[PDB]
């Protein structure tokens, strides 16, 4: 499709797509020696990516900074083992996200989830620590001035998860919206809602988002980059489709029906588009931790 860029390599003028599309790297071209990597992927993907952004950056000490959305373990895991690498990177991060990478116990989640996707046999790079990764915290509305044609908003966008940002181009009119939206249907073009933590908080950031200036540019964390009416209306449909989501649960519980059928309902439609970066069980299940989450704010009783 023409509304859709789904394919390794060159987007625009100054941006490029690394490793797989399912869980991508993005890389802009800041300047003639300069550039920034947005969105942190999966740890297995390390030797992908870094070949893939050799082609495009003969020397990758000019890799000057490393955007994140949020901790899960598919927007992070590469961070450890790129960032021996990337001798003058600098990690950009909220202070929630930060912290993530500063306990043990979440880090311990990413690293078994992460672990889960080698390949067999597959083994990974020599790692930088977790808590010793070079990053810098950044604040809600928070200006980056990373070039001098590339300056992008920090704006929170919790929901998704309680650590959830989005960085936004007003120059482009180019949001790099993580998953705050959903995950977007390659089959039927709508979002899937992806409430994992707070639903009243996820809504708040897309009517926050919606008030940008138009999109031109949508780019969530899966799936590649969005145009046309799919970037201008994202924002508003997102919105849309969890609210059609909340319905279709209380239409189902009023019927005595629970979560767990319309959890099953869920992964038989939508587990096979993230099948090859969800490990095992983690599709259906957070399925089920959407509808309680869902269930917690908008059941009657
Ligand atoms: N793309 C997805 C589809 C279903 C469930 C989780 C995800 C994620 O993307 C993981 C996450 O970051 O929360
Ligand atoms: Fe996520
Ligand atoms: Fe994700």
């Amino acid at each position: 499709h023409m509304l859709r860029l789904s394919a390794p390599g060159q987007l625009d003028d100054d941006l490029c797509l690394l490793g797989d599309v399912q869980v991508p790297v993005f890389l802009l071209r800041l300047g003639e020696a300069s550039w920034a990597l947005v969105e942190g992927g999966i740890s297995r993907d390390a030797e992908l990516v870094w070949a893939d952004l050799c082609r495009w950056v003969a020397d990758p000490s000019q890799v000057h900074y490393w955007l994140i959305t949020h901790k899960h373990y598919d927007h992070c895991g590469l961070l450890p083992y790129l960032c021996p690498r990337l001798p003058n990177v600098q990690v950009l991060a909220s202070e929630r996200t930060c912290q993530a990478w500063k306990s043990e116990s979440a880090v311990r989640v990413v690293e078994r989830l992460n672990r889960q996707l080698l390949r067999a046999e597959q083994r990974l790079p020599e790692a930088c620590a977790w808590d010793a990764l070079p990053v810098r915290a950044v604040a809600d509305g928070e200006w980056l001035e990373l070039g001098p044609r590339h300056r992008l908003q920090v704006i929170e966008a919790h929901g998704h998860s309680d650590d959830h940002v989005v960085f936004y181009d007003v120059r482009r009119r180019r949001l790099f919206c993580g998953d705050a939206l959903g995950e977007f249907d390659e089959a039927e073009g709508v979002w899937r809602p992806l409430v994992f933590d707070d639903m009243e908080a996820y809504l708040e950031s897309l009517e926050r988002l919606q008030r940008l200036p138009t999109l031109l540019q949508l780019i969530p964390g899966h799936g590649g980059l969005l145009r046309g009416r799919l970037a201008a209306d994202g924002a508003e449909s997102a919105y849309t489709e969890c609210l059609r989501l909340c319905r279709r649960l209380l239409w189902r519980q009023s019927m005595g029906e629970s979560l767990d059928e319309l959890s099953e309902e869920l992964h038989r439609a939508w587990g096979g588009q993230s099948v090859d970066f969800l490990p095992g069980e983690l599709h259906l299940g957070s399925m089920r931790r959407m509808l309680e989450i869902l269930s917690r704010q908008a059941l009657p009783l």
